[PDB]
C-alpha cells in the first residue's frame, strides 16, 4: 500500500521548499496531498509563485492519517503555520501516533510554536536558529538534514532535495530513495 | 534598470525546473514573468503541481523584449514548447537580437525543434541527449551547466540551482549571483 504525505501550504511558504518535496515524493510513489492552510484557493508563495493546492487543510485533515506531515519553510509561511490551531492539532496527533514530521528552513519553528518533539536534535535555516532555540527545548545541529527518530529537519532551499530524499528513505526505504535520486542529476 | 525574464510554462513542465529558476531570479531582483503557453489558466506540471501563471504567453510576448527567455524541462512540457509556433517566433527574435536563451533538462530539445543556436555546445538531461543530437547540429557536453555565448543549458532538477545562478550571473553579474547563492544553503 502506498504511503501518504500531507504537505501544509500557507501564504508565504517558500515555493522551492514546497515543490521539491512534493515532486520528489510523487516520484517515490507516495500519495501527496498539497493542502491549503487558508482554504481551497491558490496560495501566493514567498517569491510570488502561485500554487493551487489539491484540497483545503480543513478537508485534507479528514482523510488522515498520513505517514508524514511536511512543513515547508519561508519566514511568513512558517509564521502562518505557527499561528494555526489546525496545524497544532495535526502535529500533536501525528506525534501521538508516532508518525513522521518533516520540516525545512523556517518550518521547524512551527514545531517550537506547537511544542512538538522537545528534546530532539534539529536543524533550521541559519537565520531561524535563534527563534528555534528560544528556551533551549531542542539541541541544534548544523547537518544539512537532521533526523532524530520521527522528527526530520533540514536547512534551506539548497537542502530541499536531500530533505525530500530523506523523507523517501524513511517511508519507502534506501533502495527506492536511490532509484528516485539517480534521474535527478544531483551532484 | 531591472532585467526581465520570460519563463514559458507549458502543461507537463517539470515544476522544480520551473520554480527554482523563477524564485532564484526574483531573489536576484530580476522581473520574472511566468507565462502560460496555453493561455492564462493554471498549468498542470509533470508531477501534478498546479502553478497559476502571471500572464498568458500571448499577452506576455507583447511586453518584450526580455533579457532572458527560459525554457523549463519536463518531457511533455518540452514537447509542447517544441510544437509551439509562438515559442518558435519568440526564440528566433531573442536569438536575432542577441539575447540570452536558457533551457534545462528536456528544455533544450525545443532549441532543436525551432532551429536555434546550431553549432553551440549544449547539455541536456542524459535521457534527452539522443533527441537533442539528432542531425549533429550541436556539440554535446556533460557539464552540469553549459554556457556557449547566448545559449545556456543544463541537465536536470538537481542542476536547477546552478542553472538559475548561471542566469543570474549572466544578467546581473558574479557578485549578485554570490550574494543570492549564500542564503540558499547550497552544498
Ligand atoms: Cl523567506
Ligand atoms: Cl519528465
Ligand atoms: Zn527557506
Ligand atoms: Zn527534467
Amino acid at each position: 500500500a502506498s504511503k501518504r504525505a500531507l504537505v501544509i501550504l500557507a501564504k508565504g511558504a517558500e515555493e522551492m521548499e514546497t515543490v521539491i518535496p512534493v515532486d520528489v515524493m510523487r516520484r517515490a510513489g507516495i500519495k501527496v496531498t498539497v493542502a491549503g492552510l487558508a482554504g481551497k484557493d491558490p496560495v501566493q508563495c514567498s517569491r510570488d509563485v502561485v500554487i493551487c493546492p489539491d484540497a483545503s487543510l480543513e478537508d485534507a485533515k479528514k482523510e488522515g492519517p498520513y505517514d508524514v506531515v511536511v512543513l515547508p519553510g519561508g519566514n511568513l509561511g512558517a509564521q502562518n503555520l505557527s499561528e494555526s490551531a489546525a496545524v497544532k492539532e495535526i502535529l500533536k496527533e501525528q506525534e501521538n501516533r508516532k508518525g513522521l514530521i518533516a520540516a525545512i528552513c523556517a518550518g521547524p519553528t512551527a514545531l517550537l510554536a506547537h511544542e512538538i518533539g522537545f528534546g530532539s536534535k534539529v536543524t533550521t535555516h541559519p537565520l531561524a536558529k535563534d527563534k528555534m532555540m528560544n528556551g533551549g527545548h531542542y539541541t541544534y545541529s548544523e547537518n544539512r538534514v537532521e533526523k532524530d527518530g520521527l522528527i526530520l529537519t533540514s536547512r534551506g532551499p539548497g537542502t530541499s532535495f536531500e530533505f525530500a530524499l530523506a523523507i523517501v528513505e524513511a517511508l519507502n526505504g534506501k533502495e527506492v530513495a536511490a532509484q528516485v535520486k539517480a534521474p535527478l542529476v544531483l551532484k
